């Protein structure tokens, strides 16, 4: 098992690939029908802010900060961009909660259930997700989708245990195979 989350980056070209990115179902549909343009490992999910489009030349590299060194290639540039992060939560039984600052939207699912989302376009804003209690014996899957419709782009995910303090989400909390 590898520490951190498995990262996938998708270039989306408004026009040829369809309309502006603006909702989770649309983003998920593009992901499901396409192979990622680059992969990476998300060890510390504190990315951006960058301006001039996440899909702009050199921009995903700047956005990913120290995680850029794990990109499999320099993906093609585009108007819009999608990131997916997947792994298993390396957590004992408990009740946890995400807080996310993002531009634009995102959805976090744990064991297939939505636990945080901003289903739309927005300037960078911070939103607290719902408390969730791990259910079943696991592994406890986590799946994050995120997009930039254009302009500025930021994604910072924090995780806490109920009654505790937020920590930047990453290798401390998740692994993948
Ligand atoms: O239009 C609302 C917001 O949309 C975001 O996608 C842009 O990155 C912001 O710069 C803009 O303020
Ligand atoms: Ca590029
Ligand atoms: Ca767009
Ligand atoms: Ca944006
Ligand atoms: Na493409």
């Amino acid at each position: 098992a590898v520490q951190g989350l498995f990262g996938e980056y998708y270039a989306y070209a408004q026009g040829s690939d369809g309309g502006n990115l603006s909702n989770v179902a649309q983003v998920k549909a593009f992901i499901a029908a396409n192979e990622a343009d680059a992969t990476f490992i998300g060890r510390n999910i504190d990315y951006g802010s960058v301006s001039g489009d996440l899909g702009g030349n050199g921009k995903v590299q700047s956005f990913l900060k120290d995680d850029a060194g794990s990109l499999s290639t320099d993906p093609e540039n585009s108007s819009d961009a999608i990131v997916k992060l997947t792994g298993n939560l390396e957590l004992q039984a408990g009740t946890y909660q995400f807080r996310v600052r993002a531009d634009d939207g995102y959805r976090i699912e744990v064991n297939g259930q939505t636990v945080a989302e901003y289903n739309g376009n927005q300037g960078a804003n911070t939103r607290t997700g719902s408390e969730f209690t791990l259910t079943g014996d696991g592994p406890h899957s986590v799946e994050i989708v995120y997009w930039d419709q254009g302009g500025a782009a930021q994604l910072r995910i924090e995780l806490r245990e109920q009654g505790g303090a937020y920590e930047i989400f990453g290798s401390q909390h998740a692994s993948h195979g």
